[PDB]
């Protein structure tokens, strides 16, 4: 659990997509520092043109990297399901578009924390905002709900993520998130609270393939 975070975590994501028929993969890796809730991470679209745009991805390529205030570490589910781990489904619902239906499986791999995830999109537009590539390479600030799922040991989270649209609107993106522990080992179930996040995306100047180099800080919050 927590023990597991309080230095720096060298981190390796790897997303399989099809969104559309539109096949993709991407591989990511880093370091998080829960004790800051940073996160630092470069992911490259290894399959090449990513068919999507790498905002929309944000939120599916590690919430165990949250800080959780000490006065709040009753609440970290994420951490106490450690190392065996979740499973974190969601629905990402794109106002008047498409869908991506999500299931990942976060956990230690020696060392290293581990997110592995397997995406589906369906019913996109083709060429709405997000197959058509309308969307400004930034990411807003936002709150994360969660609320504990006693029936199934774990947690729900719903937010809205509205990302920019380069003629000055906004995108939508509704998320419904579901998340259970792999393992047998008791988890913290928490009292409702959200998880805050500040996120920076930049590019590599050296790097050809398409990709995003990630910056987050995450701090629960809600319960004081
Ligand atoms: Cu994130
Ligand atoms: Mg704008």
């Amino acid at each position: 659990g927590e023990e597991l975070f309080t230095g720096v975590v060298p981190i390796l994501v790897e997303l399989d997509g099809d969104v559309n028929g539109h096949k993709f993969s991407v591989s990511g890796e880093g370091e998080g520092d829960a004790t800051y809730g940073k996160l630092t991470l470069k992911f490259i679209c290894t399959t090449g043109k990513l068919p999507v745009p790498w905002p929309t991805l944000v939120t599916t390529l590690v919430q165990c990297f949250s800080r959780y205030p000490d006065h709040m570490k009753q609440h970290d589910f994420f951490k106490s399901a450690m190392p065996e781990g979740y499973v974190q489904e969601r629905t990402i619902s794109f106002k008047d578009d498409g869908n991506y239906k999500t299931r990942a499986e976060v956990k230690f791999e020696g060392d290293t924390l581990v997110n592995r995830i397997e995406l589906k999109g369906i019913d996109f537009k083709e060429d709405g905002n997000i197959l058509g590539h309308k969307l400004e390479y930034n990411f807003n600030s936002g709150n994360v709900y969660i609320t504990a799922d006693k029936q199934k040991n774990g947690i729900k989270a719903n937010f809205k993520i509205r990302h920019n649209i380069e003629d000055g609107s906004v995108q939508l993106a509704d998320h419904y998130q579901q998340n259970t522990p792999i393992g047998d080992g008791p988890v913290l179930l928490p009292d409702n609270h959200y998880l805050s996040t500040q996120s920076a995306l930049s590019k590599d100047p050296n790097e050809k393939r398409d990709h995003m180099v990630l910056l987050e800080f995450v701090t629960a919050a809600g319960i004081t």
